[PDB]
């Protein structure tokens, strides 16, 4: 019949005396029971879930048992214990595995494993039970023991021993050791309805109730009661359940990361319910029931809406999915309803909100899909043993809140209070803890699942291990988790007072301190008073005071704190002595010298104290420098000596980082210093791992080659240095190291600082260098290890920074100008005009840094306005010292109460280099989003708004990656959303009024159209309008108002836009702007009529962005009739140059009516509107209204019949538009233009194009000028000559390996060879950083020279070879990165990859090789390279393609004019095309075998782009090709071949689906390519020649590859886009008889044979179509026959051609026929 096997999984119900089934109380609570009322066999019980067992095998419990004697002090005994423990644990898993399925015999010995606790069920042998006495205590252990064996024998004698186990069976379950066997009790529990179960011999018997068979693959197969989330297909939002106004609602979420599957919450779970008939384990149908409340869904009241519903019986609950396999991605539908969900975009009384509402739909759409996402059960477990927390504080605090708790509770909760701590530090921290490292989910968890409620509602009102036990907790939680922080600063009107409570809640703050930060001291004050006169009252060693201390952080601190000194000169007491004066203390420092206790113990305590709080002072002096006076430091100890010194300096000299100079200068040097930089550089910026920057030391130990005042502290100190090297001739810094490291550790950024503070422009404060050297090289130069490592670790920060530093900057200043010898004219060695008077008033500027307020004598007087000379060289060339101008600006974000600042301050906004300063700019970002923040909190004393503002537009006016750059994700949404937040109440009246322009320089999208402004939909998404209907409202921020709407939500490219340009304003709009705007503008400004023009261009500028996107599915016919019909009514204006901008813009506004409306249209006399209006003009040149108004006449003469309809006749439009287009010199002599070959010339192909479309119609400054002169001769002659040789040094390095082996012999075996792939694997983790810059450039350089090895001078072992070492894996890996970084490079960058590889197909190979195995891994980045292309694709085909498809000069031949400049233009766009280029010469030069070819199983592996953007240059090219400029254009034709070469290497192969597939997709792209060679160059010469060898050597190849096959299919589609028999003869007699008709060409010409081993190559494919078909045997029979003179210079071909096909044994396995090789003699 039917039986049990292990993995079965069932539930069992007790039959004693007490009937039931088995189940926990909770992953927090660890006892068995049967709640007897809560589930019969007929009426299962409510949550089942917890009635579930599998069978398991027996386990193995002997190396676990004996690793659980953790007796040993070993280390190493315990580790083979526990070894051992774990392989059994696992040789169980093995085992268990395979006795799956297996049906258990009774008395087998099988355990029973609980699902949803997981934990097995245990019997501890060797207790009593809790409720009953005797019984043995029945508990639910994680891992298992020997006492969860269970016999599962007979109980009742009709099966017995050996017999199988039936389903359903009754039996007793024995303990195989652990004594009696189970027992259901008669004993309920204290505070639940619910009986123990125990171990006890007692005339229980088990229900056997088999729930899911073993026959649950999983995680492969959803199967009832699986997880899971239901994610968005298209909406990218999670489906999620919560209560809106206290109502549950369920809705998709909206989340702010950038990763919309990482927005888990555990508010977004559903659990699976694969209905059955008996509550039991693709076709049938599904319910969902919500994981957290415990509802299910439903869609009640579009026809339905899903909504929850308490109850899981209905049958509106009961859902069917579409396309079962885990992670589909289904389309589900309503059962009781027939319909298919569906989303909207109806959301309520937020601002910008997150749960979007969600119905269904009777019609199946195709979008609508979700992926049924599955879950971690672990994660499961998580929010189960969570909720169990939620309620036990439920009880507790519910319990110790209106009165008393009992002695057993506490028992429990502080336990949990335990087990929390836990689970939320990932199972690290506790007790005596070791570390604590948090758990981002978890703490998550706490706050969505209610735990942190309950704690604070617990607290509120012994408490030694609640709180601040619950404060540690919280300490934890907080931690570095910014989201959680903003709780424990503020949690925390509590937790100071709290934090009180506890000598154990000092921790709280400092936790605090170091991470949390600006918003603590605010509720502090002078709070901190009380706590610290308290604490200094009462911590002595002061050690809570002394935490206190170290708290001590950021600016802000000082304050308070001196005020402290002041009641700290009231606690100066200490009953005790510290003195001598030299004497006695000398004294107490031997006498602490001693290691005596008592007194030498207290003693520590002290200098502890002193050194922390002490540095607290940070650039803080006066009240410390007052508060540090006597610099004295012989007994310096531990740095106190040195922060001493340290305050002694913030005393002195504020080091500005000089930076004195500037020019072409700078570089040069840069790349003398060669690599080192990098070394030192990549150790210390990056090494943080200690041994790369070692290495960069390897590098060192080869390099080998007040100022009075303040000097006398110094003497004492290059001393401690010279020391501090002898000691390094103590190698060992063994412990030593610990103290002298520290000691040296402050010294050294001293000492660094030192020397920074002290530095002097001469041999010396150098030679003191010299000495460095020395110290550095003498500067010696796992477990405990990275503890200690940490040491050594600062010791490079500053060894580098020292290092660094000096190195840097420092390093090489003289040689600069010291070279002053002279050139030309006469000797003159050193033995922008006055940039001297500019660079010491900018001293008078670093003077100025220098100041402060209170100076009320110096403050406003003498500084005054230096400004001007700012403004008057704005103009100038940026000097060296603007960074340092920057110095000057960084001050000034303090405050602005006085006026005065603007005029310092606009010397500032008065500058000339907006890019390279602006990307400086954003620094204050931040800062900034304050100073737009509160900039705009008084704005739409003053400027913090204005210069907020210019601010914005210097960085506004700047690179489209500028415009990137604004990410504000990190805060536009609150610079708009809080900038309106008071903004839209906000508006100025003209003629001053500011809320347009910061608002405004934000969205210069490419100085329009609708593009580039994506961010719009979610910042504009969430917001609240402008206003509208009687009344009326204030000025400027309404036409404000309306235009930025266009910026945000012109995006042609979603269809949101239309409902856009339509959602709010739509139609309705026009009516408003007939009549009360003049009203309105009126009063609005004393130029009202100025308000009311803006309002009417405002009014017609609808269609203008993303006008593509306004029409769209169905925007037109929406409104129309309506509102041409309501346009003629503002037809009439004047007094317009502002309101001709709007009939410019009422001409694109205008010029936006009637090209997407080919079918709506019923109304008349537009056209006579239009045309009086053209007539009507005055005022500017009419080029403008003549672009604008000829513009006008060629949209309209092109169509033809629509327009025809549109009017009785158009008349007045060929004597205008031949008017317009007839003209004169401006129209009479204006004589301002001199591109006019370019002019007349796009003109002429612009009348090309329009005569196609009618067919288709329905003393001192010479020094200043000699200086940049010689600078120019010198730049040039240098510059050049060096770069090479540093180049081939770039090479030195290249010999890697081998030179480590050189010098370095490396002996003991070190590891000289190979340096190479590791100093790689190194660099690939280096980028993490989010500037990788010119090192990356750098390596980039060495690369393509390890190319130069084999050329610059075996190469393929080289690219094998790194490949062998470290190769191809690293380097793909990497690539991905260019997005952000290398975007600029990483065209360099993939070439410089590239050319290695090459030719050597082999190695890379190697690479895929290594690659696909990534599988999924790989699939995904797919889609990528693929939208960088097909992204730089459909755009960048239109830039250039257009503006140069109007060609010069369409005017015939025998002043060229040819418009100037044009090639450095072309360049520039063809960047990114660039990009693209080079992208398609490594694509062809990989390719070789078929799998490589056949872009993996990838996530989005569409070659079709390529054809895509192939054909997007091709676009519109049907007949004979009239792009001609654009085809006529140069950087097109590289960029293709390669195209037509890597194309040519994928449909090589012959794949009959890669053949199939192409031009299907292009279908079109493919024609074309036909099209172009039966009219294969138009312009002949040297152009034309390489668009002739091209355009059939290319096309040859290519040709040949796509139909070296046979099917049917895939010949037609070419065959069709020729007149082919008739293209390709008069082709190749033209062609051929072009070609052949010279015979000058060049000979045995390895290089061309273009018209005839191309036209051959005609001759060759017409040869490979004659397989089957009766049409080729058609175009065939020519060839095939003919006497004809060119039938017969085409026999010339067949003969002269090999016309004759190889033989094929056939590749593969045994398959395809033929195809020729050439042999034509
Ligand atoms: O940038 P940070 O400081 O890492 O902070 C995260 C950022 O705000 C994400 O947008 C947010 O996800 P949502 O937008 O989906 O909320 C995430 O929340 P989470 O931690 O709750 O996922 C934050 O932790």
């Amino acid at each position: 019949s039917s039986f049990l096997h292990i993995g079965d999984i069932c539930s069992l119900y007790a039959e004693g005396s007490t009937n039931g089934f088995i189940s926990t109380l909770g992953l927090v609570d660890d006892r068995c029971v049967v709640q007897p009322e809560a589930g019969d066999l007929n009426n299962p019980p409510k949550k089942f879930r917890d009635c579930l067992f599998k069978l398991c095998p027996m386990n193995r419990y002997s190396a676990q048992k004996q690793f659980w004697k953790a007796s040993t002090t070993d280390a190493v005994l315990l580790n083979k214990l526990h070894h051992a423990a774990d392989l059994e644990k696992k040789q169980n898993e093995t085992e268990n595995r395979k006795l799956l399925g297996t049906v258990i015999q009774y008395g087998n010995v099988i355990q029973l494993l609980h699902l949803k606790s997981n934990k097995y069920l245990t019997v501890n042998k060797r207790l009593p039970a809790l409720l009953e006495k005797n019984a043995m205590r029945v508990t639910l252990d994680e891992a298992g023991n020997e006492g969860s064996w269970f016999y599962i024998q007979p109980f009742y004698k009709l099966r017995s021993i050996g017999d199988s186990v039936v389903i359903g069976d009754k039996v007793v379950l024995n303990p195989v050791n652990a004594g009696q066997p189970l027992h259901a009790s008669s004993h309920q529990l204290v505070d639940n309805g619910c009986n123990e179960v125990n171990s006890v011999n007692c005339n229980t018997s088990w229900k056997i109730v088999l729930f899911m068979k073993w026959s649950d693959n999983k995680d492969d197969i959803l199967k009832g009661g699986d997880v899971v989330r239901l994610f968005h297909a298209e909406q990218e939002k999670f489906l999620t359940c919560d209560e809106h106004r206290k109502k549950q609602h369920v809705f998709l979420r909206t989340t702010g990361r950038q990763s919309a599957t990482s927005a888990t919450s555990s508010k977004a779970l559903w659990e699976v319910e694969v209905v059955q008939h008996d509550p039991c384990r693709w076709n049938s149908l599904f319910r969902f029931k919500h994981l957290a409340t415990g509802h299910y869904l439903a869609a009640e009241v579009m026809v339905y809406s899903l909504v929850s519903v308490p109850e899981g019986n209905d049958i509106s609950s009961i859902f069917e999915l579409d396309p079962v396999p885990r992670n589909s991605y289904v389309r589900l539908r309503h059962l009781c309803t027939n319909t298919w969900v569906h989303s909207t975009n109806i959301p309520k009384e937020e601002e910008k909100p997150v749960m979007l509402k969600i119905g269904t739909s009777p019609l199946k759409e195709d979008k609508e899909a979700f992926a049924i996402v599955p879950v971690s059960p672990a994660e499961v477990r998580d929010l189960d043993f969570a909720n169990d927390a939620s309620k036990v504080l439920g009880s507790i605090a519910g319990k110790l809140e209106k009165g008393t708790i009992t002695q057993n509770e506490r028992r429990s909760v502080t336990k949990l209070l335990e087990d929390l701590v836990y689970f939320v530090t990932g199972g690290t921290n506790s007790l005596e803890v070791v570390f604590s490292k948090p758990n981002r989910e978890r703490q998550k968890l706490m706050r969505e699942q209610n735990i942190l409620k309950q704690i604070f509602k617990l607290l509120q009102a012994p408490f030694r291990h609640i709180c601040r036990l619950c404060y540690r907790v919280l300490r934890h939680s907080q931690q570095d988790y910014r989201k959680n922080q903003e709780y424990i600063a503020k949690q925390f009107g509590f937790m100071q007072k709290q934090i009180g409570y506890d000598v154990l809640a000092e921790d709280t703050i400092t936790a605090l301190l170091h991470n949390n930060r600006k918003l603590l001291e605010k509720h502090i004050t002078a709070a901190e008073i009380d706590t610290f006169v308290s604490l200094v009252r009462k911590n002595r060693e002061p050690r809570f005071l002394d935490y206190l201390s170290d708290l001590c952080v950021s600016m802000n601190k000082s304050i308070p704190v001196t005020q402290e000194l002041i009641c700290k000169a009231v606690l100066n007491p200490t009953n005790a002595d510290i003195l001598i004066e030299t004497k006695l203390v000398l004294s107490r420092f031997e006498f602490e010298g001693v290691s005596t206790g008592e007194n030498a113990l207290e003693a520590g305590e002290d200098e502890e104290e002193v050194w922390l709080f002490w540095r607290d002072s940070n650039k803080e002096i006066r009240s410390k420098s007052v508060r540090e006076l006597a610099q004295d430091a012989k007994e310096g100890q531990k740095e106190d000596r040195d922060i001493l010194s340290y305050y002694r300096y913030q005393l002195n000299l504020f080091a500005r980082m000089c930076l004195d100079r500037q020019y072409l200068a700078i570089n040069e040097i840069s790349g003398q210093l060669d690599v080192d930089l990098i070394l030192r550089c990549m150790s210390d910026e990056n090494l943080p791992y200690d041994l790369r920057a070692s290495f960069c030391r390897l590098m060192l130990h080869m390099h080998v080659d007040s100022k009075d005042e303040i000097k006398e502290r110094f003497a004492q100190t290059m001393e401690f240095v010279e020391e501090y090297l002898r000691d390094v001739v103590c190698q060992r810094f063994p412990f030593s190291d610990k103290e002298k490291n520290k000691l040296t550790f402050e010294v050294v950024n001293l000492a660094r600082n030192l020397i920074y503070f002290g530095f002097y422009n001469f041999s010396d404060l150098l030679r003191l260098t010299k000495i460095l050297l020395a110290i550095l090289d003498c500067v010696h130069v796992p477990e405990k290890e990275d503890i200690m490592v940490m040491d050594t670790k600062l010791k490079i920060i500053e060894i580098l920074q020292f290092i660094l530093n000096v190195r840097l900057d420092y390093r090489i200043s003289c040689l600069l100008c010291i070279f002053k010898r002279e050139f030309d004219e006469s000797n003159s060695q050193s033995s922008g005009a006055l940039d001297f008077e500019h660079i010491e008033e900018q001293a008078e500027g670093i003077f100025g840094g220098s100041e402060e307020n209170t100076p009320l004598d110096l403050d406003d007087h003498g500084g005054r306005t230096f400004l001007r000379v700012l403004l008057h060289l704005t103009m100038h060339d940026y000097p060296p010292l603007v960074s340092g101008a920057l110095q000057l600006l960084f001050r000034h974000f303090s405050q602005r109460q006085e006026v005065l600042q603007a005029f310092k301050q606009v010397q500032l906004l008065v500058t000339s280099q907006d890019v390279d300063n602006y990307k400086q700019i954003k620094q204050d970002l931040d800062q900034l989003r304050s100073i737009v923040e509160k900039s705009e909190l008084w704005v739409y004393v003053k400027e913090i708004l204005i210069r907020l503002s210019k601010l914005c537009v210097q960085e506004s006016a700047s690179v489209r990656k500028s415009r990137k750059q604004q990410q504000r994700l990190l805060r536009n949404m609150g610079a708009h959303a809080v900038v309106l937040e008071l903004l839209q109440i906000p508006y100025e009246k003209a003629e001053d009024t500011k809320m347009q322009e910061i608002m405004r320089l934000a969205h210069e999208f490419l100085q329009n159209f609708c593009a580039g402004n994506q961010q719009n939909q979610a910042l504009l998404h969430k917001h609240i309008n402008l206003f509208l209907n009687p009344g009326i409202l204030e000025a400027v921020t309404m036409q404000h108002i309306f235009m930025n709407n266009f910026q945000l939500c012109s995006e042609i490219n979603e269809r949101v836009v239309q409902h856009f340009v339509h959602c709010i304003e739509t139609h309705g709009r026009n009516v408003q702007y007939i009549k009360f705007l003049q009203t309105i503008v009126k009063a609005e400004g004393k130029f009202i009529k100025k308000c009311q023009d803006m309002v009417m261009a405002e009014l017609v500028n609808s269609g203008e962005d993303v006008l593509v996107f306004y029409n769209d599915r169905a925007s037109f016919q929406t409104l129309i009739q309506m509102m041409r019909s309501e346009r003629d009514r503002m037809d009439e204006n004047s007094p317009l140059m502002y309101h001709i901008h709007l009939v410019e813009l009422l001409a694109v506004c205008t010029e936006g009516k009637n090209v997407y409306t080919e079918i709506k249209c019923n109304s008349l006399l537009p056209l006579d509107d239009i045309v009086r209006v053209v007539t009507h003009e005055d005022c500017i040149p009419e080029v403008k209204i003549a672009y604008i108004n000829f513009l006008n006449h060629c949209y309209v003469d092109t169509e033809v019949e629509m327009k025809e309809i549109y009017t009785s006749n158009h008349m007045w439009k060929l004597f205008e538009n031949f008017l317009v287009d007839i003209c004169r010199a401006c129209n009479n002599t204006s004589d301002r233009k001199h591109a006019d070959s370019i002019l007349e010339k796009y003109v002429t192909e612009i009348v090309m194009s329009i005569v196609t479309t009618f067919f288709s119609s329905p003393s001192r400054d010479y020094r200043n000028i000699i200086e940049r002169l010689q600078d120019i001769v010198s730049a040039l002659e240098d510059r050049l000559r060096p770069l090479v040789q540093a180049e081939l040094s770039v090479l030195v390095d290249v010999l890697h390996r081998p030179e480590l082996l050189f010098p370095e012999n490396t002996d003991a075996r070190r590891k000289c060879e190979s340096g190479g792939f590791i100093c790689k694997l190194i660099k690939h983790t280096k980028q993490l950083l989010e500037e990788n810059e010119e090192k990356l450039c750098i390596k980039v350089l060495q690369t393509l020279r390890e190319m130069m090895t084999k050329d610059r001078g075996m190469s393929l072992a080289e690219v094998q070879c790194h490949l062998d070492k470290e190769g191809a894996s690293n380097l793909v890996i990497d690539l991905i990165m260019n997005a952000s970084s290398d975007r600029v490079f990483h065209e360099s960058i993939l070439l410089a990859i590239a050319l290695l590889e090459g030719g050597n197909t082999t190695i890379q190979h190697s690479f895929f090789c290594r690659l696909t195995e990534d599988k999924k891994s790989e699939k995904f980045f797919k889609v990528f390279y693929d939208r960088m292309k097909v992204a730089q694709q459909e755009i960048k085909a239109t830039v250039t393609v257009n503006t140069s498809d109007l060609g010069n000069k369409k005017k015939d031949d025998e002043k060229a004019k040819d418009d100037l400049e044009m090639s450095a233009v072309i360049t520039i766009m063809q960047p990114i095309l660039r990009f693209l280029q080079l992208l398609c010469e490594n694509h062809n030069r990989d390719l070789q075998n078929f799998l490589r070819c056949q872009n993996n199983k990838t996530n989005y592996n569409l070659v079709c782009e390529t054809l895509q953007f192939l054909d997007c240059i091709c676009g519109s090219t049907t007949g004979g090709l009239g792009l001609l400029g654009l085809y006529i254009n140069e950087k097109n034709v590289a960029l293709i071949n390669q195209t037509l070469e890597s194309l040519t290497e994928y449909c090589q192969g012959p794949c009959h689906e890669n053949q199939n597939c192409i031009a299907t997709h292009e279908s079109n792209g493919i024609d074309i390519i036909t099209a172009l060679i039966l009219n294969d160059i138009n312009p002949l010469g040297k152009k034309r020649m390489d668009l002739v060898l091209e355009l059939k050597n290319n096309a040859s190849k290519l040709l040949l590859a796509i139909m070296e096959s046979r099917h049917d299919s895939e010949n037609a589609e070419r065959i069709l886009y020729n007149m082919r028999p008739k293209e390709l003869v008069e082709v190749i007699k033209k062609a051929y008889m072009q070609g052949e008709v010279e015979f000058e060409d060049g000979e045995n010409g390895e290089d061309g044979a273009a018209s005839p081993r191309n036209v051959g190559h005609n001759i060759y494919i017409l040869a490979h179509q004659l397989a089957r078909h009766n049409k080729e045997l058609q175009t065939m029979l020519k060839p095939g026959g003919q006497v004809d003179g060119d039938e017969a210079l085409e026999f010339y071909a067949k003969h002269t051609a090999q016309i004759e096909i190889v033989r094929l044994d056939r590749t593969m396995e045994q398959i395809v026929f033929p195809v020729p090789s050439i042999c034509e003699f």
